[PDB]
């Protein structure tokens, strides 16, 4: 938004402290101003795009791949839960 007050800010200096030669010559520039100003502000709104496709798929390969550790977890919570437990038996069938 604040390109269109930046481009109208810029026209009217044109005319407040000056008096062109024909002020039909001005018009031109002020369309071609119009042009790079449409440019810009293309440029600008599509970026807003392309950010949230990217956003969308970063929070869902973040909540899919953070979950993998809560299984790691659980993993080593049953390696801890098989060390509190004592071992027997079958170290004799081993040495056989």
């Amino acid at each position: 938004q604040e390109l269109q007050q930046i481009h109208q800010y810029i026209m009217a200096l044109r005319e407040e402290y000056f008096d062109p030669s024909i002020v039909g010559w001005t018009v031109k520039y002020y369309e071609l101003e119009e042009k790079i100003v449409s440019l810009i502000k293309n440029l600008l709104v599509a970026l807003k795009d392309f950010h949230s496709e990217y956003i969308v798929s970063a929070s869902n390969f973040t909540s899919q791949l953070s979950s993998q550790v809560e299984q790691f977890l659980h993993r080593n919570i049953q390696e801890y839960l098989s060390i509190l437990t004592d071992p027997d038996g079958k170290g004799k069938e081993k040495i056989a």
